[PDB]
């Protein structure tokens, strides 16, 4: 393409990257700790029910 | 002419959409993962209630 | 030209700032909620035994 | 090296900062109240499991 449609491309690709990783981490996370909250819960929960 | 406005514009545009894409995504998860954890905690602490 | 990068940067900024802040938002309400939560349903455990 | 890489390295190099810096403030809040949910369950089970 033309030298300003291909800069443009290349600002739009070069953020798009940084955004879909930064979005990635921040949706790895997320996942990571409600996960981990639910296992907690679960474990608890069968102590708390084998204790009375 | 008047290609550098309508580019700028342009780019504008398109990284509103993937703003946008991924704001609406980890809106939707965290929304979901809140309402998970609050029906697992719901539901385990009526289990728990009801056995003693 | 200069002129043009910046209005591009001023323009996403102001973007970017909405999205941040709703999602600030929406974690600190949930999280709140789920405190909330879970603190009212263990009250409810320990005045039954 | 040119006016037009220049501009458009200016672009992508300023948004990652203001990327980075929203990403960086996401992710300490995460982690911030996803630590004080499994404070908040863990001292709450204990006391449960303390009392009967
Ligand atoms: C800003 O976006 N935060 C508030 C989101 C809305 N609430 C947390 C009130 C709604 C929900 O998820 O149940």
């Amino acid at each position: 393409g033309s030298i300003i449609n291909e800069t443009a491309d290349d600002i739009v690709y070069r953020l798009t990257v940084i955004i879909d990783d930064r979005y990635e981490s921040l949706k790895n996370l997320i996942t990571l700790r409600a996960d981990r909250l639910e296992m907690i819960i679960n474990d608890n929960v069968s102590t708390i029910l084998a204790s009375i």
